[PDB]
């Protein structure tokens, strides 16, 4: 399996130059399942894990770029906070999960990597146990080659979006988007609608015609040199957190607030932000260019800064010891 | 256990039989990636997007006294939803039926919970995102009978609350009209019902119409007529059976919007699901429905439902063990 | 009167009004008195104003015939019951006063409004509902078109709002006819801004609700459907379903999803104020061939014929 | 006119005599450019402010002869009118002059004051073109209206969350622009009355607190104040409450308040022009804290009433 793919020449996005030693069976991808390190290709879970049958779980995703894992501490904090709200117990400390995660990456030998930690309600002594008190919660962790929500070419030159005609985001009182979850029924439906409409992605609205988020990303808009991102029906994203910190360092006002359907359509810039590929300019909405139809200046400034962070020793990154 | 206690003399009784545990299939079978496995060995790829995106549909049938109930109706529903999700099981209705009946026959269970699941599946590499590159998977299993409500509550009734904090996901979000594993709202509602000391929750939709419950449809009776939600609810096969029973009894039955006012004013409320049948709901938010005991229409339909499992006819098929 | 298309099924009556009557052209009945429409005034302290605490119905008169007045009175009084309003008159008394307004107006084509408000007490600013006297206001004025005659015959255009949805049955309930048009007014402004004839609003689950002053019906594969939930139970819709049945056309009150609206073979607006309006395009996309559909035309032409045919649906005003 | 208030409480009507030889005594409306006695105030049945409730308004109170925050009221009224494409055809200063004259002619020292801007009517009844409708301004000053009785202001009221009704969302009948469209509020009030409660607190579509029938809701938890930011009127009483909270060193946030946070609150209060700050002792029959007015609610309520007598920029004495 490829550990690299093309990125625009000279751009802020470049994979590491290195060779993996495939004499190790862990080379290229690792999972940690029921306390054992496995080749990613061998990684299997009980079909009776209620994380399958009820999607009764939470998770987080972190990236590794140039051998640096990005904000793992913040990822573990959000994961464990969510698990606590779901009455889940990983049975491992934050530092224990940090060491297991870093070991997955190290065994993979991947310098660019998509890293998942999942906590499930789990399974009991026999299949089809339904008393939560009898289910042993499971931790599953994996590190695999880098995943792009949008290809490198779109990270640099922009993607396109539609607002679905047929779908809205599940609200915080249904399948709660503020706890990261695998329940993508609405997100999958929106993505199918964007693909059918020839667009790169979908931006979903909440029940009150406020911007929610997209399938695997938060949305930020810029209007009159100010940045806004949805406060209610949206994951509290760590990329969004990073974007707000960059904006403050640049003297750009950044508010978490309701962004109405009016404000989305009237935006000077629209961007997608996510762990899986960073900051994506959205050049077009429902076939209408935003600004001049190319990546906006705040979006370009913040994106370029984001990728620079992956090479600057400091609290946001930790070097994997390969 | 292949059995649990049921109220003595009640319409609910497990079969009296011995399983041969020399078979590694005894008590539980799964069919995964084209192979029959002991249930305890049944594992799937972590990279199946049926896990990472819950991108799948399923159905559940029951086996009672060695008889599988409305399997053809379950496969029709399963395959119709799969077509709506752009999934392809890569097996015919008849092929899935044979594989399903073989899982039960190998389990040796006369009372069984039978699941068929169709997932978007996995590509050649973990982290394939391109749907055209994902090979859809079928997983089938037959395990001991599962009760959405204990047998004691099937006969004596359960208690319900309407969540203060949760609503059922709408058909335009995580669509409840296609059976799915995305129980975020249903799990939250169950925890609230448990926190309040109730047997279960009845969730409303965005317009304060009844949706359904965690693993069941709701039916009400008012002035001798039955009604069940049409919009934000699974089209249940137990509900289908209940409407047929009602028809045969001369009782009008409508699939329609049931408002919050109508739920609270109901003469009777009942839960209906594959996993345990027809459950009387005695109280709603601590207020007795009728006299706070199983209603007369509910009892008549529940008892008729169980009688169907022993009557030769087109709704049942005997597993040939 | 105003222009209608030459030779079409819509034609005003040929007659002259005697303007020696101060009632000629418009009559209201307010606080037990018939008045010229030009003089019809209500107390500002009617809570029908300050809380929009009221229901109403609208009937039309065409060629001197009032259409389904009994059904209109039934619907008005049923909603007034749900609102705990009491008009303090019987159905037959209201029917007599209604026909008298039309007669005094001399209008052969007329828009007829019956409103029941929560009313006012002895003191402005009375808030105790038990101390408010409910009020009945009735008027008959020249015919009002939700769509012009030209659009009745040749069709209009619609958009689905980007920014607005219909209030649900559990908020400001559309199943009880009301003056609370905040959403409908926002949707109409959005359609105007977007160069469209009108708006079709969605409910919270992306099911068709209705439009600003009309129900929506679709045709798909020769079958008619109209929303069952977040929509007024229209008397034009009731008529359309009776016409469809008599034509051998299957007609269902059910949820119509956003998918089914956009995929429809035909779309129509139905309302008392102008009848059955073909909708040629939705968000700029032609419905069928972008001209009034065959079911829509058959039902619209039948609807206008019902106005002139003696029977239970019509009663001739005695002028 | 006055009614009983609790003896020695922070709420007391003025002691004074109206001269009823003026026909304006006790109540005045300003309709179609004419000052009228309230009893004679009538509007065209064809104003689309009636038939479409196509209007906005605001309500100010007069207490001890002082009108409270009229400029804020006028700013909020006119901002909402611009959003509705309404034009009063009067300046903020002209509307202020007309408002204060209604109060002066009424002789009321305690008054409920309404300013309404409607889409209006055309030359013909039933005119269908908005561009041909002349927008109307209607203003009145009448005796003080209480959302909750003085006894409840001092000793607290009770509330329920409706089983059957929710607040209309900002994308339907928008609660962020003051309106007469009370269909949900009226239904909620009927359900509270059926359940024997003082009032209803409505939720939005996501089970966040919206507001009540004529008031904003504020909660206190762990000594901090919160009030809904989305589906709720931007109240001037709420604005005052937040200024009073800041002055007292009490953290106050406009934010989503979940249904969890409402039921878990240490204090709940109703805030509105028509009676001020009302303690809510009980929710769905369960005591909030000890089932008596909470300490933050009492300190803010008493401060709010003291404001009506302190010379300062929030009040203007009516020159009778
Ligand atoms: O592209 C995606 C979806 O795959 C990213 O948003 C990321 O993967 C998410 O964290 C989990 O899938
Ligand atoms: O997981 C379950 C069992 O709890 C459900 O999928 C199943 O449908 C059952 O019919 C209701 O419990
Ligand atoms: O039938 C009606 C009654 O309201 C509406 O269609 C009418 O057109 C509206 O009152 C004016 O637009
Ligand atoms: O300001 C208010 C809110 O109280 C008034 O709009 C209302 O008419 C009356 O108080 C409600 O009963």
């Amino acid at each position: 399996g490829a550990i690299r793919e093309d990125t625009p020449a000279g751009s802020v996005i470049q994979y590491s130059d290195y060779e993996i030693d495939y004499s190790s069976p862990f080379a290229g991808g690792v999972a940690w399942i029921e306390g054992e390190y496995l080749p990613a290709e061998d990684a299997k879970i009980s079909i009776f894990d209620t994380g399958f049958g009820k999607s009764d779980l939470t998770y987080t995703v972190a990236h590794v770029w140039h051998g640096n894992i990005f904000r793992l501490g913040d990822h573990l904090d959000r994961l464990l906070d969510g698990a606590r709200k779901l009455r889940l117990d990983p049975g491992y400390t934050k530092d224990e999960l940090a060491d297991i995660t870093k070991k997955c990456v190290m065994l993979s030998q991947l310098r660019e990597s998509f890293v998942n930690l999942t906590i499930t309600r789990g399974y009991g002594k026999r299949p089809g146990e339904r008393d939560l008190s009898k289910l042993t919660n499971q931790v599953y962790i994996y590190a695999i080659p880098y995943i792009w929500a949008f290809p490198p070419e779109e990270q640099i030159f922009g993607t396109t979006a539609v607002v679905p005609r047929h779908v809205r985001r599940a609200g915080r009182n249904t399948v709660d988007p503020t706890i990261k979850n695998y329940q993508w029924g609405d997100l999958t439906a929106a993505s199918f609608e964007a693909k059918d409409r020839g667009a790169g992605t979908a931006i979903l609205m909440d029940a009150d015609n406020c911007v929610a988020e997209g399938p695997g990303f938060n949305v930020c808009i810029v209007k009159d040199g100010k940045l806004a991102s949805p406060s209610r029906n949206a994951l509290p994203g760590i990329t969004r957190k990073t974007v707000f910190e960059i904006a403050g360092a640049m003297g750009i006002e950044a508010a978490l607030r309701d962004v109405t359907s009016h404000e989305l359509y009237d935006a000077d810039e629209i961007m997608a932000v996510t762990t899986a590929g960073g900051v994506t300019p959205i050049n077009t909405l429902d076939g209408v260019p935003i600004g001049d139809g190319e990546p906006g200046p705040v979006t370009v400034a913040i994106r370029d800064r984001f990728w620079a962070l992956m090479d600057e020793p400091g609290p946001l990154i930790e070097a994997i010891q390969y």
